[PDB]
DNA sequence: TCGATTGGATTGTGCCGGAAGTGCTGGCTCGA
DNA sequence: TCGATTGGATTGTGCCGGAAGTGCTGGCTCGA
């Protein structure tokens, strides 16, 4: 009756995912690593916030892929990330295809959210060895980079960042497409502001280049993003439990849209109760779409490369 | 911990207690003019607090006296009539009344104005209470535009708050609907259009529901207090916990759109310190011209006081 | 994939019911009405906070009991209230009879919530001519009831209200049994606070009356209490519909508990997502038992007049 | 709006935070003397604003000077140890520090003490800030009941949250576990074991797993910050909205269970005052033996600063 | 013989204990 | 001919409009 939810890789987003589900009582957690005990000990740890969340999820470790069984909501962190960044394709693709092989035979209904990077081309690759239909999986990218652009200009505004609405397309990591056409404020277009002399475009393009760089501001400060990667992860898992129908930037595979097929990308989607129940194409520019183009080719140059 | 005192009791204040417990967002007064009846209602909606898990005091009040220390003053209170001129001699009474209440009690609350029609009642209150410009303003565009995101959410097949748009002037019939500004998940509404996902005439419907809505519920024998309650305690919050939301409402317009000495609906920014900015939106010469007419419909009213 | 609720009867209760269930975001919405039009008025008034509550709950209107076809949850607050009360029962039975057909043949597998007074009596008629198992229907009376007790308690004593927990059990109504033994404060008995001269034996007393009369207090006030009987029923909703499995008192039917059977009364039970998963038996003294038996016995009594 | 000050930016200040923002409940400073670190941190964390649809500030810092105007301080700074004595002068330096800092910046401020072992380090704290004996308090049954609550509630089938228990005295292996205490549902729990749903036997092995679930968690290769961070805020969250929730925590006894100038685990009133009030258990004589035991071994260890 | 999962406490990092103290490494088992 | 669903705005209350103004009733349709 109550949601399975299992997180693959049990790691920083991973752990902080966990608490999440739990303080919005969103379903029972399998936390999932190949790593032994310490899933099972965060999942100990995570349980007894239950009490202060007043909800009532059940928390557990595992180390075996049988608990995929009966998955309403898979989430995929687990993958190399450390020693070229290349060179982790083919251990990570090796990992997509365990992964899917027993998604394949285990929870073949479930909605896929991938994050292992780099996203757009694991995602594919996810699909490709799960079989699970094209509206069921997804991969992470425009709801946490459009998260740091909607808080840098509501900060420079000073307005609510949720009144902050921004499109980031394409793929994500550095080729991420930013659309200053797209962003509005309170439903006001930004230029209104920018003609206002509230924020100028010289400042815009330093935010701009803020949000394609945020990963490694955080990295070079001697942290690591996980705390907006895990809130957006369960903002996508929580519009297909709840069926909100929200509109949220996610990657998904390309029919055609923006020119391009047999590839996964970044685009306004709809996720609802059936999983991605529209995919949006926008009405991108000469220029834009180009942008796009360029993303789409590393993802593919890198898919190239497992 | 914040005092709200709801003058006014009636069915859009009974809505608004519930959520204020629901949000444990303050101390609740009800006060009415009618005996005996605040006190009934808040005596049952403070057991609400056990099952929401807050900790509200809601108490009920038939004196003025209990706008004492108020941080927040929500106005309801007024002759209606369902969906004339004459309400405003008549309101214009009662404005004056609780305005001196204010004016004594607490005159560091804000303000936030219901009784129709609310571009001008809002204004007659600012007058009497003596209250800074930056700490009152009228409920028209948070509701209006709600009914607007929600019909175009249908169409669309979206979650409703993922429909952004506009609505300005003033607050009844004359209500510029910004046809310009309505976005869908960030994304302007024309490339829906475009795509024949909906299309202009529908559009154009969905303004002449927006406008009626009202209407179509009291033709259905229902009485409208739920949407605005829930618009009026948005507001609210985003005053108590300086959210710094954009939200349209109605405010004294200083040279904005060409207009001085009148409120009208514009895009606000509601934190802590009360109305913090006031945004003019840049409209174009025919959204001008529909604005001019809304805010010459209000003091067509104003002079009948 | 959104669960459905299904209001039969959209009156006051029907009314705050549905307010909730949209700030909630917990499921579709059927406000029912034998009366023409007015749900639906409701409904769309109802349906435009959505936007308020970032919520998309379906909020419709209706005159046909067709609309039970898979509801997923029904709570029944429709019936005759005003013109001795007794002579009420029949027309309520027969209101009973109605619904409960509707049931059986449109949807047998709901969650059914019956509020409609006395609710002791009501319930067991919509059990016996809906065919529904006898998990899987029950009657509001203790968690109104207790809210009321805990609540004064809380305010005497300067806590949360929450902190504050208490039973009240046998039958909703002035047959009520409120159990003094079974009142705690942050854990702590109510004794050692009475020991404390924090409150008295006789401030107590005056509280049970109150918790007896709160009904009567706010209909004297020219009022009707229906917000803390919505959330009250909305918190039971809740608890089956996301698995919660809270304590909660509720009129359930007997099967030699306390020494009765073929009767509901009221008893706190666990509510999670089969329905009534447990039903707890508390250990009465004498006392306790007798004023028990008082309650079962105005039910049965008033269960004859129809 | 409320300003939270977290000093030490470890996985606990890290999952605090993260909650702060969830809930809306202030702007937040990452403080840690690690340079670098809390403003990573906090830039990661602030942009969950979105998410959350919030609007906290969340800043690093490694200067005390950022707890100027600080409305609540929550310390875990000090030196850790898995699951000995030598922590004591070093962390009693630390609380030197910080309290004179408290003392100098935000004297109002109402702080909550983990540092460990913390019924000796919240009094050091207090000592060195001048803060009130209600403003300060230290973390301990909150953390030590929601462990034993969760395991009943597991072992019965019923909501986490609808077990209720206390266990006072200190934080740590001595703490005491009331069994008289127990309820579910608001039911006694010796109801339960009447009716042979628990046994005596279980009750005492989920005892003994309590006091060890933290030594439970790191043989596991975890480290417990979730439910310790969750703890904290729900008292904190207790104090910013005047809630007045019964909470047990460390606080200074004053002749409660015959014991003064030292601080200890009892049930308190946390509301927008501080500790409004200190509830002092009934306790039999066997109780009483053990709290006697766990002051003393709370005074032993403040010997040895 | 020789390395140790896609993770991590304070430090590093196959695990486990002791030491030092804003802080890692020595000594061990398991199984390729 | 004669009453009007288990609900309700401001008032009452089958519905619908006008009047008066912290506030109901006159004139109508539908269908038993
Ligand atoms: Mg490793
Ligand atoms: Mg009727």
């Amino acid at each position: 009756p109550k949601p399975k939810i299992v997180l693959v890789g049990s790691g920083m987003i991973g752990g902080v995912m966990a608490t999440l589900i739990v303080q919005k009582n969103l379903g029972d957690v399998v936390m999932f690593d190949v790593v032994k005990n310490m899933p099972q000990g965060k999942a100990l740890d995570t349980s007894h916030s239950n009490v202060m969340a007043y909800s009532n999820c059940k928390v557990t470790g595992s180390n075996s892929y049988d608990d995929l069984k009966g998955a309403d909501v898979v989430i995929v962190t687990a993958g190399f990330t450390k020693a070229n960044r290349d060179d982790l394709l083919p251990l990570n693709n090796k990992i997509m295809i365990e992964i899917g092989g027993h998604i394949k035979n285990l929870c073949p209904n479930a909605f896929i959210i991938v994050v292992t990077n780099p996203v757009d081309v694991m995602v594919q690759l996810l699909f490709e060895h799960s079989g699970v239909p094209k509206n069921k999986i997804i991969g992470l990218g425009g709801v946490l980079d459009t998260s740091r652009l909607k808080y840098y200009i509501s900060q420079k505004l000073n307005v609510c960042p949720r009144d902050v609405n921004a499109l980031i397309v394409g793929a994500h990591g550095n080729k991420m497409v930013l659309l200053k056409r797209y962003i509005t404020v309170g439903g006001i277009p930004l230029q209104e502001f920018i003609n206002n002399k509230k924020i100028t475009d010289e400042e815009v393009e330093g935010i701009f280049d803020r949000t394609v760089n945020t990963a490694l501001e955080i990295v070079n400060l001697l942290a690591s993003p996980y705390v907006a990667p895990a809130a957006a992860i369960i903002e996508m898992a929580e519009s297909y439990l709840k069926d909100i129908k929200k509109v949220l930037v996610c990657s998904t595979l390309l029919e055609g849209q923006y020119g391009h097929s047999n590839i996964f990308g970044g685009t306004p989607l709809v996720i609802g109760g059936t999983g991605v129940e529209q995919v949006i194409e926008l009405q991108l520019n000469a220029e834009e779409k180009t942008k796009f183009d360029e993303a789409v080719a590393e993802t593919k140059r890198m898919k190239a490369l497992i």
